[PDB]
């Protein structure tokens, strides 16, 4: 798939075409929708530019155009070689979600008293 | 002038039309140029939205169009009543610049030892 976090960026209309069962389902869908811009923002923030403007300009662009953070330019990602494995992207998303969303169900935390 | 920090936002091409004498003049001009977006970003950030995207969308819009943070929409600022006094804006800018730019010239700081 496309590299630079653009693959997760191009999956946001597929959440925009989702009907939640109730309001908590809607909250979770919105959480994932806001999370889907995080890798591109982090890559752009490490490059010294404002990540939110970069992500908004990627969203306004065509589906083949992303941000090359080395050149600092908006390019064609397949033609520039900036590509990612599909397995890596889906593995990262699933492994992050399955544990973080269970961490956000907690109400009581029990620890040991430090000796 | 226009309210919401848009008055300072429209004075950035007037810094783009400036020729620095040397590179430190250039550094100071760039400092003021980046500072000129701060009030609009702060007003938008207090409204719970991303200030940088709001400022960029104000940049891309016409000269009469700014952001009503109260209603959260992009409107004609004069026709919607969001206006500022010119004296207040220039007073705030001059009073901030004259002291902050002198604070950024310091190399040694002498304080009293606390008793
Ligand atoms: N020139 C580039 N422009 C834009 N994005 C790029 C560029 N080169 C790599 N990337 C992106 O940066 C990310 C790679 O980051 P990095 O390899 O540091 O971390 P990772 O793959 O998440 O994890 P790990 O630290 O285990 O390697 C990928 O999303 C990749 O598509
Ligand atoms: N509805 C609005 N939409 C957008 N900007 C607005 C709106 N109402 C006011 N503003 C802007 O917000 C700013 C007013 O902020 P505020 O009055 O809290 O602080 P101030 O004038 O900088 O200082 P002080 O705290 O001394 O009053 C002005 O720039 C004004 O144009």
């Amino acid at each position: 798939v496309l590299g630079g976090g653009c693959a997760l960026l191009r999956c946001i209309p597929a959440l925009d075409s989702l009907t939640p069962a109730n309001e908590d389902q809607k909250i979770g869908i919105e959480i994932i929708k806001r999370t889907l811009k995080i890798p591109a923002m982090t890559i752009a923030k490490n490059a010294g530019v404002e990540g939110s403007l970069i992500v908004e300009k990627i969203m306004q662009s065509s589906s083949e155009v992303g941000y090359d953070a080395m050149a600092g330019d908006f390019v064609n990602m397949v033609e520039k070689g900036i590509i990612d494995p599909t397995k890596v992207v889906r593995t990262a998303l699933l492994d992050a979600a399955g544990v973080a969303s269970l961490l956000t169900t907690a109400e009581v935390v029990v620890t040991e008293i430090p000796k």
